[PDB]
C-alpha cells in the first residue's frame, strides 16, 4: 500500500510502498477515507510534538506513518474483536495509553506515561490502511461521512474537552478567543449545545468575527475595532466572564484576556506555542483566578465530542480535501498559514 | 471601651476610647476575649490588603478598628438573634458578604463585590467589644478557649479552603511548602484529617522539618541540606505530586515548585507577596496542570475547620497573647520577622 | 388591602382587608402583578405540605396569605436595601433561609431546618402587596414580565434543579417522565438548554407526546401505543438512560420507569404524591443506580432559571390568568384537574 | 496444578487436576500465596451472584475455578508485559473489563458490559496458578504479604467505593451499619482515614461494638441493647446522619436506618441480599435524600484501596489461613456463619 512517512527529520515526508499489517486479537485494520492534516504535523515533520521529541521522549522509531486524525471503513478484525464488522464506517481516537500507569487507571489515557499516539509515534493514516490497536477506540458513524469525521478526532477532542475544563452553567459567561477560526468556531458550537452559559467569541477580523456569530456566540466582539476589555466589561456588567478558552493562545492573548476574568474565572489555555504566562501573583490569589491547560482528550471526550457531531448538535470543519500525494503540500500550506480550512487527505 | 485603630496611613495604630456600639436586629455584640494578628495587619497598617487600598477599594472610612481574627463571649443580642445567648463563647467568620451579588448567592461569600471584612474595613477586634452584623457568621466553642479559636478564623479558613481546592483523595500525593511554619503545619494537619493523601511536607531549617513531620507528614524534606525536586521525584516514582500548597508563595518558590507538578497537578497560591508567576505556556498545557489562587474562605470552610478543631483533629497554632496596647508592638514583630508564633491580643 | 388567606383548614380561603406591611431594613414591599397558582395550594388549603402541617411543622400562625410564586414591581424599599428602586419589575426566590443553620451555611438555604417559605408559613403574594425580608431573594426583570416570571419562581426553580440533579453530560441520554405536561415540558427545555444529553420524553397521549416534541425532545415516546420500557431500550441500543426526571411522580411511574435506567443511572423523584418507592436492594446495589429527591431549590437554581428565561432560554409556561378573587376557584381547578394551563392571580 | 473448581451448580466444589494456562501478551500468570474466600462464594456455589446465573447471565461454561480474591507472586508474564517481573509479589483487581463499552470507557471498568470478573465468570484464585488477563489490573505489594492484601481486592475495594459514594467531608457525620463485622472495620478505618467525617458504628452484639470503636469510630451503638434511632438523633442532635452505608443490609436494616438520614443524607446500600426497599416517597423529595448502590470498586478505587493498606494508613482484615483442599469447608463455614475471621486459602 501507499504510505506518506517521516523518514528523516526537516526532511519532507516520503512516499513509501509498504505491507499491509495482518489484523490478531483486538486490533482492527481499516481502509482510509479520510486522514486529517493539522498544524501538529506541521511540528511533527521537524521531530517534535510541542517541544518534545517524538524519537527521544515518545520512543518513535524512523520512519513512521504520520496521520492522527482518521476515519474510514473497517477492512479487516483480529478474532478478539467484538462489536464491530467488516465495512463499519468509524473514527478512531488516536490518543492511546498503555493502561497500567495511574492516568490510565483513572480513565485519562491521553495522558499515559508512554502514549501510544496514532500517527505519532505509531503509523497512522497517512496511508491507504491503518491499523488500530484496539477496538475500543473506535466510534461508528451512522450520520457523518468520513472526511466530516477526522478532524472530531483532534480539534473537537479538544475544544470539547477545553470546555468541560471550563466549568460552565447557566449562571456564567464564556469567552472564547479567536472565535473564529476553525477551533475557534468548534468551541462556540459546543458551548452553545452543551452548556446553557452565554458565549462571548472575539476574534480580529469581520469575516472570522461573523463567522463566531455563525456559529452560536450569544455576543462577539472585533478586537482591531473596539477595545476589547471594556466590550466584556459592558456586555457582563462589570462581573468580567467566569471563563475563557484560548485556542492557539499568543503572548498577545495570554497578555490581555486573563484581565477580563470575573473573581473564580478559569483561563483555559490550549495548544503548543512558545508564549510564556506572565501574571502577578496576588491577582490571583485575590480572585480565586485558575490557569488552567488542556490537550487532546481522553475515551469520555471522544465518546463526547462524537455523540454531538453525530446527533447534528454540532457541525463539521469547514474542510478542503486533498489526495494523499499532496501530504507535504497540505503540511506546507500550514506553515505559511496558507490553509483556509482543515485540509483532509482523501483516496 | 478601648479601641486601637487605623487612624492614618503610615503612623502607627491608635489606642482610642471610642463607645460601644449598640447591637440591633441579627447584630451580635462580642466582648473580645482574643484577637489575633497576623502579617496581613503588617501591611495593613500601610493602608492596603494585597494591593488594594481600604478607602479608595474597600470603602474604608477612617478611623477603622483591627482585628479580624475573633473569638470571645456574647455581650449583647439584636432582637432577631436566634440560637445564641449571653454568655456563649464563640469564634467569628469576619470574610461576610452582603448576600445581593452573584458571589453571595452561589455561597462564594468572602468573593462578594461588596464584602464586609471585620477588621479590614469594618470594625474588627482590637478592642474590648466588637459588632458582629449577623450571628449566623458565629460558631460555638466548646472544646476551644477563645485565644485558641481566634487564629481559626484566618489561617485556619485560609488553609481549610487550600487543601479543598487542592482536591486530594487517597490516590494522590501533596507537597505542602513552607510546611513547618504557621501556616504549613496548618494544611498539613488538616491535609491529614480529612484526604487520606500521601503528604509530603517541605521546609528550609532542621527545626521547621520536624515541625512538619510531627504535624503529620508522611514525607519530610529539607531544602536546605536536599534537591527538594529529586526527593520528590523518587517518592511519587517520577509522577510528581498532584497538588503543591504554597502558603505565603515568594519568586523563589513559584521559580521551583512548579516543576514537582505530576500532569494534571494543582498549585495552590495562599498569600499577597509581591511576586509574579512566569511559566512556559506549553508546559501548562502538555502536562494539564492549573494554577489557582485561594484567600481565606467561605461559610463552609469555617464550619470545617471549625469541626476539625473543635473535635481536636487539628490543634490550635502555637501562641504568645498579649495585650491590646501591645498592639502596634505585635505589628512591629511582623514586620521585622521577629514573631516566633501567633500573637493574640487579650482586652 | 386585599388579601386572600387561609383562616382555617378545610374551609376554603378567605378574601380580607388588611394592612399593607411597612418595609424596614433589608426588605422590600413588592406590588403584586403576578401571583402562580399550584398543585401545591391545593395541599395548602388542607393545613398540609407534602405531609407535614405548616402550623405544627412550619410555625404557621394562622390567618397566613398564600402565594409562593411572586413577581410584581417594587412599591418601596427598606432603609438598607441596596440594588434595587421603587418601580423595578422583579420575581422573587420565597425559599429562604434564617442563615445560621447547617444547610444554610452550606448553600443549601430552601433546606433551611427553620424555613421562612413566603406563601407558605409567612405571608405570600395573593394580596395587592407582598414583604420579602431580604432584597437578596429578588431577580430585575427585563425582557419577562410578572406573569411570564412568577410560575419560574416555583416550577421553574424546582425543575432546573432537578435537571442539575440528573448530572447530565454529553454522553448521556436522559427520560422525561410525562414529558408534555407543563413540568414535563419545563424539564425537556431546561436539560435541552443547558446539558448536551440526548432527550426522550415519555407520555400517554398523542398530544401530549407532540408537546414533548416541541419542548425539544430528540426522541419521544406514546406509551399508550408502544411498550415504553422496550422503545427506551431500542433508542439506547439497550444501555438504559443514564437519568430518569419524574416530576409529579405517582404510584404507576415509580413502579415502572426505574426499570429504564443504566447503570450509575440516577431516578430523580419530584413531588408529594403519596406513594411509596419500591425496589429490589440489590438491582439497586448491581447496577449503582440511585434514587434522589428534590424539591424547590437555593439561591444559585433560582438564578440560572432565572438567567435562562430571561435570555429567552428556555420559554414561560402557558398561562391562564385570573383575579385575585378568584383564588379558591383557582384551586378548585386544580383539585378537580380541570386546570388547563398555569393559573396567575392578577390583584 | 490443584484447582478447586464449580464443575455443577449446587454440588460442592471439585479439586480437579488442571493444566497451567500459558501468558500471552498482556496476560499475566500468578502463582497463588492467598485466595481469600466471602460469602460471595457461597451465594457462588449456588450458580448465582446476587439473582444472576454465571452460566446464562455472566457467560460462565463450567467448570469454573472460584477466588476473586487473589494475591501471589508471578511466574511468568506475556511478551506484552511491561513493569513487573517474574518474583515481583501483586494483589490483583478481579473486577475487570473489555474495554469497549461505555463504563470501560469513562473508567468504570467494573461495570462492564462484558464483564470479566475472576472467581465469578473466568478462573479464579481458587488453584496453584491463575492467569491474569492484563497486567494492568496489578499492584505490586511492597509493605504487605500476599494474605494481609488478597482480602482488599473485595472487602477494600467494595468499602473504599461506598466511603466515596457517602460524599463526606468534616462537616458531616457517617452512619456505619455492621460496623464491628470485617467488612465494617474496613469501612469505618476508610472513612477515619480519608474522610474528616464523625463516624458513628452500629452493630449488634457487644464484641463488634468493641471492634468497631478499635477501628476508629468516634460513637458505637448496639442495636440490640438500644434504640439505633433515638441515640443517633442523640448524638447529631436531631440533624439525623448525613450518609449511612448499609454493609450487607438485610429486610431489616432498610427499614430502620433510612429513618437515621438527615437532610441530603445518602443512604449507601452494599450487598446482594434478598431484601426490597420500601420508603415513602415524599419523604424522599422532602429532605432530598439519595439511596444509592454500591458493589466493588474501578482500577481507581483499586489503587486507593492498595495505596492505603501500602502505607499502613488502614490496616489488614483479620484472617484465617487454610488451604485449597479446604475450600468447600471454609465456604460452609460461611453458609452457617460459622466462620470468625476472612478465610484465605495457601495453596
Ligand atoms: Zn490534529
Ligand atoms: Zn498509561
Ligand atoms: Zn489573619
Ligand atoms: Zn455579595
Ligand atoms: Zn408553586
Ligand atoms: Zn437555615
Ligand atoms: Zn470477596
Ligand atoms: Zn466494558
Amino acid at each position: 500500500m501507499r504510505a506518506v512517512r517521516l523518514v528523516e527529520i526537516g526532511k519532507p515526508l516520503s512516499l513509501q510502498e509498504i505491507g499491509v499489517p495482518k489484523p490478531k486479537g483486538p486490533q482492527v485494520l481499516i481502509k482510509v477515507e479520510a486522514a486529517g492534516v493539522c498544524h501538529s504535523d506541521v511540528h511533527m515533520r521537524q521531530g517534535r510534538f510541542g517541544n518534545l521529541r517524538i524519537v527521544e521522549d515518545l520512543g518513535v522509531k524512523l520512519p513512521v506513518t504520520l496521520g492522527h486524525e482518521i476515519a474510514g471503513k473497517i477492512e479487516e478484525v483480529g478474532d478478539e474483536v467484538v462489536g464491530y464488522s467488516k465495512g463499519d464506517l468509524v473514527a478512531v481516537n488516536p490518543w492511546q495509553g498503555e493502561g497500567n500507569c495511574y492516568y490510565c487507571r483513572i480513565g485519562e489515557e491521553h495522558l499515559c506515561d508512554s502514549p501510544r499516539w496514532l500517527g505519532i509515534n505509531f503509523d497512522g493514516a497517512y496511508a491507504e490502511y491503518v491499523i488500530v490497536p484496539h477496538y475500543k477506540y473506535m466510534y461508528k458513524l451512522r450520520r457523518l461521512n468520513a472526511v466530516e469525521a477526522a478532524p472530531l478526532t483532534c480539534s473537537g477532542i479538544t475544544t470539547y474537552r477545553a470546555v468541560r475544563k471550563a466549568s460552565l452553567d447557566p449562571t456564567k459567561t464564556l469567552l472564547v478567543v479567536g472565535a473564529g477560526g476553525g477551533l475557534g468556531t468548534m468551541a462556540v458550537q459546543i458551548a452553545k449545545a452543551v452548556s446553557g452559559a452565554t458565549i462571548i467569541g472575539v476574534d480580529v477580523r469581520e469575516e472570522a468575527v461573523e463567522a463566531a456569530k455563525r456559529a452560536g456566540a450569544d455576543y462577539v466582539i472585533n478586537a482591531s475595532m473596539q477595545d476589547p476589555l471594556a466590550e466584556i466589561r459592558r456586555i457582563t456588567e462589570s462581573k468580567g466572564v467566569d471563563a475563557v478558552i484560548d485556542l492557539n493562545y499568543s503572548e498577545k492573548t495570554l497578555s490581555v484576556y486573563p484581565k477580563a476574568l470575573a473573581k473564580q474565572g478559569k483561563y483555559v489555555m490550549v495548544g503548543l506555542f512558545g508564549a510564556d504566562l506572565h501574571y502577578h501573583a496576588p491577582l490571583i490569589t485575590l480572585s480565586e483566578i485558575q490557569f488552567v491547560g488542556s490537550l487532546v482528550g481522553n475515551q469520555s471526550d471522544f465518546l463526547g465530542i462524537m455523540r454531538l457531531a453525530e446527533a447534528g448538535k454540532v457541525k463539521p470543519m469547514i474542510t478542503k480535501t486533498m489526495k494523499l500525494e499532496e501530504a507535504n503540500e497540505a503540511i506546507d500550506n500550514l506553515e505559511n498559514f496558507k490553509a483556509i480550512g482543515r485540509q483532509v487527505l482523501i483516496p
